[PDB]
């Protein structure tokens, strides 16, 4: 500790988002001086364009130690526990293949120690016992895994609760032109701070880039991360319709989509499941020699007249017709795109930059990292301090050329928004 923890200054770029807010939290909890920690975001915490700024996210149960460590904190941490809604989760499958995959997943969870809280549902009867709001006609031939531990996360409220703690402790903040990263400040091969769009300079000993889907746009990542959009929309229930779904399990079918119990206002959110969309644009990230075609997020917060593609509407209507056939005439409203960045292998990118000393990447969220909100900052702090477990250091390493992130671990290469009509309502 060249400076000690107490004397180390750290800038967290994207500190209004999932990984960034977690990092700031763990710096303060670890004993960094709060006023030595600066959170920079394009938008105030919880950032309007953060993938974590939503009513709800699912808690994926999986045979993953990092996810397990996060799940413990969602159950027990004084800050996080109140934002976890343990309603259970139903993972459903149909066809003689998706069912084979689900059976292998089930066996994997049992092998890893989850036998007491995971159940195999081998028939329509068994599915309807766990989710009686479904309709037999729509689930013919389905099988499911029920995860008793499992549920949904009040995502924006969790990030806001972090923001309140950081403010109360004395963390420094910069937003808008004073928070929008433009470039690292480098000197003699070392990163010694950040410059924002408006020309404000911040000097620090270490800088973390936790800019989510914006990370490959801000600095040269050699296509390790490719940014893609997922879609959702909303339906409004009457008070009596809503009461039928109170504390109901999350339902997911990889072939269809997923949905959540209604919020306090009777609104259900419905998501597609698909390989995501790029939005290619010429852009020159810091460190690129010239402009290049990269997927650049089309931010709903900056372009609030945007919706989602016509093809996404078709798929979400199909999700509603399957899960919720009695609500098929309800309008789908507040349609929006949300952005994530995929790696080729779907693992995180948590590493020091190989040339810019003291600049650290904390991205590659790969569409499945909101569940890690409580724990991920601990790993980032351990990276800064040189104490991250070897296995995780290897898994999350700098790895350009390690495969094609446009397809990643998904079913197909993502299609581009330029080719998908229906979302753009600009002049
Ligand atoms: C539709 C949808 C459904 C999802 N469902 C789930 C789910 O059920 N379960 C799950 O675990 N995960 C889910 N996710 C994934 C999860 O939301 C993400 O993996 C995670 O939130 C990404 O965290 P992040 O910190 O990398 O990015 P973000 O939370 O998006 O944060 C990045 C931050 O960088 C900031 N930033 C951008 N540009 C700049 C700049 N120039 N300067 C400074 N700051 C900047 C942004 O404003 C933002 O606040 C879902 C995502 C989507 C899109």
């Amino acid at each position: 500790m060249a400076p000690s923890r107490a004397n180390t200054k750290v800038i967290v770029v994207g500190g209004g988002g999932t990984i960034g807010s977690s990092t700031a939290l763990h710096l303060v909890r670890s004993g960094y001086t709060p006023s030595n920690v600066t959170v920079l975001d394009a938008y105030p915490i919880p950032s309007c364009q953060s993938a974590g700024n939503d009513l709800n996210k699912i808690m994926g149960v999986s045979a993953d130690p990092a996810a397990d460590a996060a799940r413990q904190m969602w159950n027990e941490d004084e800050l996080f526990k109140k934002f976890f809604h343990n309603t259970g989760r139903l993972d459903c499958a149909h066809g003689e293949k998706d069912i084979a995959d689900l059976k292998k997943l089930y066996q994997n969870l049992v092998d890893w120690g989850l036998d007491a809280t995971v159940e195999w549902l081998d028939s329509e009867d068994e599915i309807l016992k766990r989710m009686p709001q479904l309709t037999r006609d729509q689930i013919k031939g389905w099988k499911a895994i029920f995860s008793k531990d499992g549920g949904w996360l009040a995502a924006a409220k969790a990030i806001k609760a972090i923001g309140e703690y950081l403010r109360d402790q004395g963390v420094r903040f910069g937003f808008y032109g004073a928070g929008s990263f433009k470039q690292p400040l480098l000197a003699e091969g070392v990163c010694i701070g950040v410059e924002t769009v408006d020309g404000t300079r911040y000097y620090a000993d270490k800088v973390v880039l936790a800019a989510g889907a914006w990370s490959p746009t801000l600095v040269e990542l050699q296509e390790q991360c490719v940014s893609k959009a997922w879609v959702y929309g909303h339906i409004q229930l009457t008070p009596e319709e809503a009461a039928r779904y109170k504390n109901s399990p999350v339902v997911y079918n990889g072939d269809v989509g997923f949905f959540f119990e209604p919020n306090e206002h009777g609104i259900i959110k419905v998501c597609d499941e698909f390989p995501g969309f790029t939005r290619f644009k010429m852009h020159q990230p810091f460190g690129a020699k010239a402009p290049k075609r990269i997927s650049v997020p089309r931010s709903h917060c900056k372009h609030p007249t945007d919706t989602i593609p016509d093809a996404s509407i078709v798929r979400i209507r199909r999700a509603i017709a399957t899960f919720m056939p009695q609500f098929k005439n309800k309008p789908l409203f507040n349609q929006a795109m949300c952005w994530c960045t995929d790696t080729a292998d779907g693992h995180l990118l948590i590493c020091e930059h190989p040339e810019w000393k003291n600049f650290y990447l904390a991205t590659g969220d790969s569409g499945h990292s909101f569940k890690l909100l409580p724990i991920i900052g601990k790993y980032v702090v351990e990276l800064l301090e040189g104490t991250l477990a070897d296995e995780l250091a290897h898994k999350w390493r700098w790895r350009p050329g390690s495969g094609d992130a446009l397809k990643s671990r998904r079913e197909a290469p993502a299609k581009d928004l330029a080719d998908m009509p229906g979302w753009n309502h600009d002049h």
